[PDB]
């Protein structure tokens, strides 16, 4: 009787769409399969499992990448459904919220509040309930395809964010918005497009965004760590946290360092709810081809740098800061 | 703008669904991408295009390969659609038909007609169009999932078959329908559950049903091959071809030798849309585990195979036909 290889729902809803539905969703997979992408990506994984969490036996290493896989691609159908949804069922999909009073607090502060939001679990459901407490400006990459760059920016425009571009345009606009005592929402753990700051993430120095820190150490706003995890029935249950007060002290890349910090407790915690798909470690000049050779010979290049990370730090000279 | 990559109407009607309906899914999805199936389907494509069409170059055999993938994952989505549809539009489904004439006159002889369909195409399109011109009597196995099973009998039901169980009882039953002048549908082109006779396919000596030959030598029952093609826009072509009367002559295996002939003609012109992640050429004593051993090895055990399998039939003992 082995089970829920199909609902019937499932079966029936699927069999009322046009036949062109079908066809294109199966070229969309079938284009998937063909240029080996699911077995790419399933090997990032993998291997950025590997190079954070080196403590985990092969069994526990199996259990949570195969844990991993199904949640990342559980959290993106949600982000449909969410994206698909009104800012009502959006709120009601919130469970249980933790720590909502340093939100509020934060916001009666009125010097602006930074959201700091990894790509953890299902991040997508949090907006609708932070909005209807503050206004949010958001930095936004328009999406490659237009059609899902469409529907991405209705889910945004219901919820009312006021998108603006990732340039120095979008950040003085955030610069502007947290002066008056609004909201912004960052993502900060992936690499920049263009810069930045050589700041340790697992032990390995990479290319980090500076964005969160300098909007933070400048304006004086309150910083909120943020992530959601689905429940055992439907609902979400949301964390909200205040980031240490050393992210105020020292240079944006002492902050972010701060960040980074965080990051890495929430996924020591939850390892199988971070989004680990994201080829994060190849952002460092010595790691450029390291999701493209052997598994075993990128951790030793791995290994190698983070060894060389810490005599470099309690030598003088500024070695993995330097960007050439 | 490289494109496709998502519909607008697919991403809206994915994202009106309820999140258990997203939830379900990816698991199923993940499912799939942890245990490997996808990969090993792939592979198992393949290694059968390897097998029977040899003459393909590396680069004719990736292009089939990849379009074979995607029209037999695109068939199946058709099917979702065909089995939640009524008569009336699966009927206005087809927009083309070649030989209509056989069928009609086939029906006229009142000695019965079986329809012999290959697992090919889109071949479920052709029940609903043929339902209206007789009463059909189909061997039928439950799927193994419950609720599938479920979905599938309301699609057979509404088209009013007569579904007749996979053993001796729904066989008597088919002859009596033949006998009145009815009709079947057989797919003759998987390996039997139980049984039977080592037919060459392919060249390959492989254990085969021998039920359309039975029933068509006995009861003198006109046999048609029959196969559906979808069109450029959203409609099928479908094909009603007369059996070559050499069907009629010999042992039920020489029979199903004929029925292999046109299954091979099939495939030799459309490659493409046959549906090749079966795994029929384990069918053999020699080839037990040729799908789980390296491809090229594999290919040599086949090619030894087809070289006894001449010698052998010029030889007057019956060597390929021993079953042990
Ligand atoms: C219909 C098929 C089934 C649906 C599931 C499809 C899964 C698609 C995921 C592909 C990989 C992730 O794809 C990536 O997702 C992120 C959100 O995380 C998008 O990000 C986009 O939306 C977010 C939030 O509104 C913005 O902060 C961002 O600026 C914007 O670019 C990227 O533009 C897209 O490239
Ligand atoms: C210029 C920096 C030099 C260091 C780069 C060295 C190698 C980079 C290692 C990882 C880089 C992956 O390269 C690319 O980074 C960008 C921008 O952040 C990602 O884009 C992603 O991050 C941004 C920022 O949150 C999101 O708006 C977006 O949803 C997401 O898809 C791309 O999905 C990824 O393909
Ligand atoms: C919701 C996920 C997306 C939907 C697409 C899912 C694809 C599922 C295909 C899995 C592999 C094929 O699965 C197999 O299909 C055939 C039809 O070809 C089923 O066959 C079933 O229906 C046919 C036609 O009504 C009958 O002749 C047969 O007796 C019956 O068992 C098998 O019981 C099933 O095991
Ligand atoms: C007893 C025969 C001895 C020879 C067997 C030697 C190895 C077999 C090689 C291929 C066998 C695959 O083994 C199994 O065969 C059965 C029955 O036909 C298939 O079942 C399939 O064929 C039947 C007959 O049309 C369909 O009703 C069904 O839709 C389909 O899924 C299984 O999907 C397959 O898993
Ligand atoms: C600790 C692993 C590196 C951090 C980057 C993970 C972010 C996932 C976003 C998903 C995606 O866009 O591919
Ligand atoms: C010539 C290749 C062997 C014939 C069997 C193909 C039938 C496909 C049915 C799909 C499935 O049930 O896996």
């Amino acid at each position: 009787p082995d089970s829920k290889s199909m609902n019937y729902q499932l079966l029936k809803t699927f069999s009322r769409q046009p036949i062109q539905f079908g066809r294109f969703l199966a070229r969309l997979l079938a284009g998937l399969v063909n240029t080996l992408k699911i077995t790419r990506t399933s090997k990032s994984i993998e291997l950025n499992l590997r190079i954070a969490l080196p403590y985990l036996t092969p069994q526990q290493r199996i259990a949570i990448t195969e844990k991993a896989v199904r949640n990342e691609l559980t959290s993106y159908f949600e982000f449909l459904s969410i994206w698909g949804s009104s800012n009502s069922k959006n709120i009601s999909r919130i469970h249980r919220i933790e720590g909502e009073h340093f939100f509020h607090e934060a916001l009666a502060a009125k010097k602006g509040v930074v959201l700091i939001v990894p790509h953890f679990g299902t991040w997508a459901v949090m907006n609708a309930w932070c909005a209807q407490f503050t206004s949010m400006t958001i930095l936004y990459k328009p999406v490659k395809n237009a059609d899902a760059d469409r529907f991405v920016r209705e889910a945004r425009s219901r919820e009312q964010a006021n998108l603006v571009p990732t340039d120095e345009s979008g950040v003085r606009q955030i610069f502007k918005a947290l002066k008056q005592g609004e909201t912004t929402v960052i993502l900060p753990d992936h690499t920049p497009n263009v810069g930045g700051d050589m700041v340790n993430y697992f032990g390995v120095p990479l290319a980090s965004s500076n964005l969160s820190a300098k909007l933070i150490q400048k304006t004086k706003a309150k910083a909120l760590f943020l992530y959601a995890i689905r429940n055992e029935n439907d609902g979400f249950t949301m964390h909200i946290e205040p980031m240490d007060e050393k992210i105020y002290e020292g240079t944006a890349d002492d902050g972010t360092y701060v960040i980074h910090q965080a990051i890495e407790q929430l996924i020591y915690q939850y390892p199988e709810h971070y989004h680990w798909s994201y080829k994060r470690f190849k952002a460092n000049p010595a790691l450029d081809n390291i999701y493209n050779i052997d598994p075993t010979e990128a951790l030793k290049i791995v290994d190698r740098l983070k060894a060389e990370a810490l005599k470099t730090s309690t030598q003088p000279e500024p070695i993995q800061t330097s960007v050439m």
